[PDB]
């Protein structure tokens, strides 16, 4: 039932020859050309790189003055570009061994501080992605300057020049087909993008280049938050300022120097419907954070990522799926941290970001970040004056010994909430219940489903169950005030004929006071969300109220004005439910109801 | 003010000497062994890979040697106690000559050798997938020890063995059966590719559509076929839906099929789904192969951002891959792909609102907000246009519920009409009783009702379409209303300021600019009162009558003309107070 040819049949014959590996170096130089580096601009990040090297080399050799610097020029008319450092520069030895020799990496024997870039040893090589033809003049500390040139077809040629600057000038022959890195304009965007923290001034064409500091390397106690405006507006590229601030450094279990800002703006709507900069040894290297928290800003730097041959890919996808939990779990330690400082900002913070902690909750198939997560959520009580926010750890730690579930309402207003049939009924029982005012909360709670293993249960969904259960309810009204129960069945008996097909089931509720009555469904949140695009529902009245007083006597009265008004009741305990179609097309039934009415 | 120490004092003095680039080999080594990709398990692609191209040679051999039709098959081998990953091909085989040649080598590659010397045409130039001469050096990132077991088609079998540090040894062994056989001594923290479930995920994600049957312990694994490099007649609409499903983790069907081959400016075989069920926000896309192996699971390059809703597969056999082969190189060819396709799916859409009209609102109504997306995003005033021949929109002249676009539309205007105007509201209420679609009306034309989100930031990006610019268009006696009136203004001085009488319903509410009315939605409405309706009359004699009941008749009028204007679809604060005006007035 197997198809396998693989067994174990060989046997070594004889002796072995050993051989040793070779490499064929004119194709090397072809795929570092062609086939290294997915875009060819990065060239320039390079040779930076290796002037930034070659300068943290003799500020070494300054413990045994000089000016420590970068320049780039471009000629237009002669397509060419050119980067010279003031560096420790190549002797006719350090040439040909360097620059002659692929994957020979003189950064690598120097050692012997973290200030070192070049380590693979083919850095150099992508010149020739964009040059024609590549000269290099070198003069070396104390040691006859010497001239280096190749086309990159497999040899080059040295000579002694004169007149040789101490460190290093590479002149790039541009091909046709890159023409753009002889304009000023061109190289200075990829100058910013690539090397804007380098450690050491960089001139284009005679002016200074803005490079700026890497802040997240740094003690967060030197910067102000004037510092981080400022940094915030570049890697954002935003006009506005930071209303958050994280700064976060860590060792262990992972290297982490990472700098997260929440705009003060609030979020666009347009961008939400359609962030954070990875940066090694202060280059830009571009995932590391949940999809929920793509409203940060900022900058995320890690040792431990190792970097591929083309410096624009990460390799340990187990690691960066270890970083972005760490990230995660601090994010939602600091957000915690911002709540309790002050929660009138963090209440600012979830009315603008809260779809995020929602979405979060949602999407998220693991319990103890769905819960996580959940700790960020504010909600109003019942057990709290109105507009005091609470959360769920807050409910919670109320909770008497012998509850085990946590109770919520969702209405648009407090007002709504604290005057709904649904909490009228649950005033008779003695829990708190959260209010949420929101538009998603019913959603991320059925989502959430419990929170510190205690179940969560709506007041809908409560009144319907304790049908099944004991009726421990007494009417809020003395039995004189209500019909009879003869009178009541017979009236019960008249709705279910006037509402066959629309409701399921019609009875008699003792949990209503001001309303004069209300429609329920056991799954009354997933019928709400599933509107949002008949069902069986049930009608509960309120014998004590004078509106089915009303009802009672103007069916035998004036029995077509009974099915106008009986028709309006359904409709507004459908509208108060959340249940209900579109509202226009009952204004029309509605006025008709109102002239009858008013004789 | 200027610093520049780059200047032209350098001069020759001697003569040059010649060198030829070298190369450092047991750095390299290491470098191409781990350096390259994202993941290590890439290691099984390119082992799979070069079995593939070895049993394609083999294929292409016998066309002209003519052998028996061997087997021509890839077994793959774990075994989690010794934590070995064998593989095993019945391919052409190397002798000893090619194996110190292919494999001691860096970047020799005895594929590309034979691309080189094949006809352009025949059959194995588009489907040998090497030519770097790297991939199987990532043998090396997982395993401690590498051992190559290889018998020729000519004439002695022989054993490569290496562990990666410079050196390997070659010799002679018997029972090497006709291919090439592989063991990978695993190293401990790579000790998961022993494991049968990993490599059957691995296999899956990259190697799923190679062309020869592959075994794993005995088992198959790859069962599905390229369907993007067969005809498109010869494929029927259920296996459209299958692929579908599997190419973009769905389940339900796809809506729109497009099915599109070319040959410049790159060879394309490519099949693109429309899928049938709406975005939501809980939340693939099209993938990326060359030559049956994947490249990238979210092809970046290809395709504009705005028509990310696609699903599908685009495979290009010729298409300039990066060493990694899971990133494209920096090409012309590749940023004429992206503008060829453009057009293509433009007019494939544009195409199906001609076939089904019906259909294609339904599809304008779940996906407009992409082609709303492109025309503010994109750069070129050409491709604005090209976008904005998708979009539907409602018309003063049509009824409600009817769409027209924006060539539909220019037909219709008058001889002399360079104009074109638009009304972004949020209903049709609304827009008809827009006091600037009046001035609009009175002097003939036509004026577009957008009802949609971001209508107003599409056109206004949009600027100009056809060479045309997008310009906005922004009983009760005698007089005894006034005694209302006056009464009505001061009851609801903080909702409304006009309140005024127009010659149904009781009254209705209009807006005077249309901006104002979804930044509500997120304003002044004008409250328009019948003199001859039953209410108004009513609400004039309660009003000195009884004035608790005049209160709240007068609340419920004003909510149900903004319920009927669409300004409030959530009447869940009137329903306590609308039972007390039904109790009230059953007394
Ligand atoms: N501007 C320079 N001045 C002095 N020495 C240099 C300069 N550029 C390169 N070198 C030397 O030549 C060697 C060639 O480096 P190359 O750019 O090929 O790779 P790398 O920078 O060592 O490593 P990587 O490939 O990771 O960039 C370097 O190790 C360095 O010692
Ligand atoms: N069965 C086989 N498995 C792997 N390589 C083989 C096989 N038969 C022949 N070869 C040769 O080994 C060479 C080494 O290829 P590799 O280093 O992976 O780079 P590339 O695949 O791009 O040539 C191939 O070009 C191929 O000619
Ligand atoms: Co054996
Ligand atoms: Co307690
Ligand atoms: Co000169
Ligand atoms: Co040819």
């Amino acid at each position: 039932t197997l198809h396998n040819i693989i067994t174990d049949t060989e046997n070594v014959q004889g002796s072995f020859s050993k051989h040793e590996f070779q490499a064929e170096t004119k194709k090397l130089l072809d795929i570092v050309a062609r086939s290294l580096y997915s875009e060819k601009e990065v060239f320039i990040r390079e040779l930076i790189s290796n002037g930034s090297d070659a300068l943290e080399k003799l500020r070494h050799r300054m413990i045994t003055t000089a000016p420590m610097e970068i320049h780039l020029q471009t000629d237009s008319v002669k397509g060419t570009f050119t980067i010279q450092d003031t560096g420790v520069g190549m002797n006719k030895e350090d040439l040909v061994s360097n620059l002659g020799t692929i994957a020979r990496s003189g950064s690598k024997a120097f050692l012997d501080s973290s200030s070192i870039i070049g380590q693979f040893g083919v850095g150099f090589y992508s010149a020739f992605m964009v040059a024609d033809k590549v000269e290099v003049y070198s003069q070396s500390a104390e040691a006859p300057g010497y001239k280096w040139s190749s086309d990159g077809s497999g040899v080059f040629e040295v000579a002694e020049a004169s007149g040789v600057r101490q460190g290093t000038k590479i002149v790039l022959h541009l091909k046709d087909d890159c023409k753009e890195f002889s304009s000023e304009d061109r190289v200075k965007e990829v100058v910013t993008k690539y090397s804007n923290f380098v450690s050491f001034p960089i001139f284009l064409n005679g002016r200074r280049l803005n490079t700026l500091q890497a802040l997240w390397m740094m003690e967060p106690k030197d910067i102000s938050e004037w510092q981080h405006e400022e940094f915030y507006r570049y890697v954002a590229q935003a006009y506005d300022k930071p209303r958050y601030t994280l700064h976060y450094r860590a060792d262990a279990p992972l290297n982490i120097r990472s700098i997260f800002y929440v705009p003060e703006m609030k979020p666009s709507m347009f961008d939400v419907s359609r962030s954070v900069a990875l940066y090694s040894r202060k280059i830009l290297i571009q995932d590391i954070l949940p999809k929920w928290l793509r409203f940060l800003r900022g900058v995320v730097d890690s040792e431990d990522i190792p970097l591929n041959l083309s410096r624009e890919l990460l390799q340990e996808s187990a690691l960066i799926r270890k970083l972005r939990d760490v990230l995660q779990q601090r994010v939602i330690r600091f957000l915690l941290d911002q709540s309790k400082k002050d929660p009138e900002k963090y209440a600012r913070f979830f009315e603008d970001y809260g779809l995020f902690m929602r979405e979060g909750i949602v999407t998220t198939g693991e319990q103890s970040v769905k819960e996580d997560i959940a700790k960020l959520l504010r909600f109003e009580s019942s057990a709290l004056p109105a507009g005091q926010q609470t959360s769920l750890m807050e409910y919670s730690s109320r909770m008497k010994a012998g509850t085990r579930n946590i109770y919520y309402l969702c209405a648009p207003n407090r007002h709504l909430a604290e005057h709904s049939p649904y909490f009228e009924a649950m005033k008779q029982k003695d829990m708190e219940v959260l209010f949420c005012f929101e538009q998603f909360d019913e959603l991320t709670l059925l989502h959430l489903r419990e929170f510190d293993r205690k179940k969560l249960i709506s007041a809908e969904t409560d009144i319907v169950v304790d049908h099944y259960k004991e009726e421990k309810f007494q009417d809020s009204k003395p039995a004189s005030e209500r019909l009879s129960s003869e009178q009541a069945e017979d009236l019960l008996a008249w709705m279910r004929n006037a509402l066959v097909q629309r409701v399921t089931n019609i009875k008699v509720t003792p949990r209503l006071d001001t309303h004069p009555a209300m429609i329920t469904v056991l799954e009354m949140g997933a019928a709400r969300h599933f509107l949002r695009t008949i069902l069986q529902p049930t009608l509960e009245i309120n014998t004590g109220h004078d509106l089915i007083k009303k009802l009672h006597a103007l069916k035998d009265s004036n029995p077509e004005l009974a099915q106008l008004l009986l028709e309006q009741i359904y409709d507004n305990a459908m509208i108060a439910a959340g249940l209900n179609e579109d509202p226009r097309p009952m204004i029309s039934r509605l006025n008709q109801l109102l002239t009858r009415a008013l004789e």
